[PDB]
């Protein structure tokens, strides 16, 4: 069993007008972290990681996260699927995913070359969940920008609790 936050409704979530996919490409630092399934831990914080997007020529992006655990480098690949709107994704090739039904993405503000906030929600085992994520350019932003996502993660039904600031490292994601 599991007990959820439920999932805000789309007219929450803003999407950034505009939106220009070249401009995006190229590597976000993860420099804040939100969702109904994200907990704080004391015991041993969320390290920073990294997510690449690089633009298809078919204009879906190939996206490369990277996280290191257990001394290692670990790489995870998505394609992400331009969907209804410009700054609006679905995951591709979502059945080689066991359990999953829906994956969406929602580009909610960015100015490409320092900041970013982007929605995620899906639907895994019939259970709906959804993330915010804060990224930087560099992996540190100002107070303000925090403030704002921290903001914006409340608007959206989070407690404190379900928001994390992942800390820098230098392991793998300085590629
Ligand atoms: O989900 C994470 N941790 C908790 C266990 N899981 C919950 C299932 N996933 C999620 O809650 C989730 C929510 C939206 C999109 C995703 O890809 C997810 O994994 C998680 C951790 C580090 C970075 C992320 O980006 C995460 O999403
Ligand atoms: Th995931």
């Amino acid at each position: 069993t599991s007990d959820l936050i439920p999932a805000p409704p789309l007219s929450k979530v803003p999407l950034q007008q505009n939106f220009q996919d070249n401009q995006f490409q190229g590597k976000w630092y993860v420099v804040g972290l939100a969702g109904n399934a994200i907990l704080r831990e004391d015991k041993d914080p969320q390290k920073m990681y990294a997510t690449i997007y690089e633009l298809k020529e078919d204009k879906s992006y190939n996206v490369t996260s990277v996280l290191f655990r257990k001394k290692k480098c670990d790489y995870w690949i998505r394609t992400f699927v331009p969907g209804s709107q410009p700054g609006e994704f679905t995951l591709g090739n979502i059945k080689s995913y066991p359990g999953l039904t829906s994956y969406l993405v929602r580009v909610v503000s960015t100015n490409y070359n320092q900041h970013a906030m982007v929605f995620f929600k899906k639907v895994s085992q019939n259970r709906e969940y959804f993330k915010i994520t804060l990224y930087g350019r560099t992996k540190e932003l100002t107070s303000e920008l925090k403030e704002n996502f921290i903001r914006f993660s409340k608007s959206l039904g989070l407690p404190e609790n379900h928001i994390v600031f992942p800390v820098p490292i230098d392991q793998c994601i300085d590629g």
